[PDB]
């Protein structure tokens, strides 16, 4: 159904993993955060909204403070890192089944997959073609 | 490094695998569909550009058929099915290396998994709390 639950938003196969935690609740808009701001903060934010009612709308905000910052040279004390942001936007049919809404998880988490195009130009900081 | 090759959208355990094949190369977008149209038509799109360039931005649209549309009662004959829409943002420093953008997919991969509360509010077409 739902959560507003810790979660693994970076999972390193052991331990080590990035974890996020219900932060706050700051107006239709649920929060999660990491061990927070120091060469850290992971920090991932949740909304949704009937947006022209015919359709629900999930807006997804997602910051990685990269592994970047602080971690190269000089600048001692970093701030605003020169972290990465995601600005996911999802709209789906008001009375979309839950096979309808299944689908679309599965489209994405497909999207994304380790060797798949999108996912291999992100991580190289590439192109497509 | 990327790609503009063809991939498994929705994994579905066994040949019956939705998959988006190259399908048009339209300005500085590239575009994938599947057996495209009649109650299909998944649809991906994946752009990238310099946005107030210190970034770099890959705009990501992908259209779900929604196995939804004609798959129910009456009108035979759908169109615009009333499938669902993902616009997806993603802003990255312009030399960000690698590691920074291997960390991005992995939140991203991460904040997407089957029983996290993200994807588990999407499927159940609810709210986070």
């Amino acid at each position: 159904a739902s959560n507003f639950t810790q979660f693994v938003l970076v999972d390193n196969g052991g331990t080590g993993d990035v974890t996020v935690a219900p932060s706050n609740f700051a107006n239709g808009v649920a929060e999660w955060i990491s061990s927070n701001s120091r060469s850290q903060a992971y920090k991932v934010t949740c909304s949704v909204r009937q947006s022209s009612a015919q359709n629900r709308k999930y807006t997804i905000k997602v910051e990685v403070p990269k592994v970047a910052t602080q971690t190269v040279g000089g600048v001692e004390l970093p701030v605003a890192a020169r972290r990465s942001y995601l600005n996911m936007e999802l709209t789906i049919p008001i009375f979309a089944t839950n096979s309808d809404c299944e689908l679309i998880v599965k489209a994405m988490q497909g999207l994304l997959k380790d060797g798949n195009p999108i996912p291999s130009a992100i991580a190289a900081n590439s192109g497509i073609y």
